[PDB]
């Protein structure tokens, strides 16, 4: 089934200015999207802001300004930030968008018509900061912004409060068995595996029905009214998850503004998401609530949910993304964030370690290799030479390069971006050691014919690795390709994953008096 490859980030609460967590989540979305574009697939990548709810309304209240003005302002900051981060996102959705609201109401009506919504009560704990319902097992003792004793969430340590309200309830309990059938029949649907196991365990234990409306006073009337009942507002999370369906149905102009909402998602061939990128803190909403709603409404389920080790949202200790990018570089910062962390919080995020990787991997491994195989001193004719016969050592390197695209492909599709970067750099380390071994600088004098072969393999190794790194180093890959003089046509497509796609005789790009890809940093 050829559809548009649909990849999403979460939509972020606009209670506060954007920070590194949002940038990280959206980066992963952007990288996956970029990889599928380089394979020559159709891609629609989605991000945005989650604008309704008690959390957000109370934050605007505390800034003494109207929700409308506050949300618009903060949304603007998210956009400026993401533009400044040089992503390639196809659309930025806001839950205040009038077309999104219509989609929420269509979905709600579908659920109601299906018989899965009834009027009941929620009497239990709620976390406003998480907009999450909690059972007594999931709270404990703590302190508020005062220092008075209170109950806090085990999930997140945020203050909880007791809620007793007549609410519309979704019959989530009825979806236990179907969700279980789904997890088992599609064992790649939640990544990484240990989070998939968490979800199954939780659903095995049983599911209560879920409150999908709240009394309007509680939400400071900042939410979507329930269809046919204006005394209730729709649960911010049902509203928010629906952004994925909304975005799948929006025709967007070349300026990035929405211009039209189609009736049927199949018209745009995006829905369901191929990959929802999320943080570990919002797994239940995406892997339990969302599929249950979709099953109720009769919509198709997502293919993969990937939950990274950071928190979607959190917190004298700062790490500004634009500030580190101006200091160290945008591509380098991105590389670091994707290289340092797997599916875990931990990871040395110090300046010390950022410099170690910049200098070690980007400068000494990658950049060193690019300069050497393009240098006037070694590549005396500034072209791709024609290879002479290959030794066994030559072929061992060629084999590594030939296998690399298959290996990196699989990693990108898990998706495990860290493992893909590590694969590419294993191959770059090999290319270096080959070059050390062959000493092509010595060959210019001694064996020009042997140099052709060595030089050709090196150039092609650098081209292939660079192509596979182009989703991670989008600007630098262009600079590298320009230096190698790679024609535009050979800068994407699975055709160009093959060894030898650029023919001998291709001319290198011009140089510049002083010119470094990644310049090293002091300590
Ligand atoms: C449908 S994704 C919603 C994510 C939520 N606004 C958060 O910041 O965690």
């Amino acid at each position: 089934v050829e559809k548009v490859f649909f990849v999403t980030s979460p939509i972020y609460y606009v209670n506060a200015a954007p920070h590194i967590g949002h940038v990280y989540s959206t980066l992963i979305t952007d990288v996956i999207g970029r990889y599928h574009r380089v394979k020559g697939e159709r891609v629609f990548a989605l991000t945005g802001t989650d604008e309704h709810g008690q959390k957000v309304a109370e934050a605007a209240k505390q800034k003494q300004v109207s929700p409308y003005d506050f949300t618009t302002a903060v949304a603007g900051e998210f956009k400026k930030c993401f533009e400044q981060m040089d992503y390639s996102i196809d659309y930025f959705i806001r839950t205040t968008n009038e077309q999104h609201k219509a989609v929420v109401k269509e979905l709600w009506t579908k659920l109601e018509q299906k018989g899965d919504i009834y009027l009941g009560r929620y009497e239990g704990w709620y976390s406003i900061s998480d907009e999450s319902f909690l059972t007594p097992q999931n709270i404990t003792d703590g302190v508020d912004k005062d220092g008075n004793p209170c109950k806090v969430s085990l999930e997140s340590g945020h203050v909880v409060t007791w809620v007793s309200e007549e609410n519309y309830m979704f019959r989530l309990s009825a979806f236990r068995e179907r969700l279980l059938e789904w997890y088992h029949a599609n064992p790649g649907c939640i990544v990484p595996e240990f989070r998939r196991r968490e979800v199954i365990r939780a659903v095995e234990k049983g599911l209560p029905d879920l409150s999908v409306s709240r009394a309007r006073a509680t939400l400071h009337n900042w939410a979507i009214p329930v269809p046919g009942n204006p005394d209730h507002c729709v649960y911010v999370w049902l509203d928010a998850l629906t952004n994925y369906l909304t975005g799948s149905r929006l025709r967007v102009d070349e300026s990035g503004k929405e211009v039209s909402l189609v009736d049927d998602f199949n018209e745009l061939e995006r829905f369901p998401a191929d990959v929802h990128v999320i943080g570990k803190d919002i797994l239940k909403f995406h892997a339990i609530y969302w599929p249950a709603f979709l099953l109720s409404a009769g919509l198709p389920l997502p293919k993969k949910i990937v939950a990274h080790g950071w928190w979607t949202k959190d917190r004298g200790n700062v790490f500004d993304p634009v500030e580190k990018a101006e200091e160290f570089g945008y591509d380098a910062l991105k590389y670091f964030l994707l290289r340092e962390s797997g599916f875990s919080d931990d990871g040395d995020y110090s300046d010390k370690n950022m410099i170690a990787r910049l200098n070690g991997e980007l400068a000494d491994t990658l950049g060193n290799l690019v300069m050497r195989c393009t240098s006037a001193k070694i590549n005396v004719n500034g072209e791709w030479p024609s290879p002479a016969a290959y030794t066994e050592e030559d072929e061992s390197l060629i084999q590594l390069i030939k296998d690399l695209p298959g290996t990196a492909d699989h990693y990108y599709l898990i998706p495990d971006i860290q493992k893909a970067i590590i694969a590419v750099f294993d191959v770059l380390r090999a290319i270096n050691a080959y070059v050390t071994d062959m000493a092509p600088w010595k060959l210019v004098k001694t064996d020009p014919e042997r140099l052709r072969t060595v030089l050709y393999i090196t150039l092609e190794g650098v081209r292939v690795t660079t192509l596979l790194l182009s989703p991670i180093l989008p600007r630098k890959s262009v600079v590298i390709f320009d230096m190698l003089g790679v024609p535009e046509v050979h800068r994407k497509g699975i055709e160009n994953f093959e060894f030898g796609a650029v023919p001998p005789g291709t001319r290198l790009g011009p140089a510049v008096e002083g010119e470094v890809l990644f310049s090293k940093r002091s300590t």
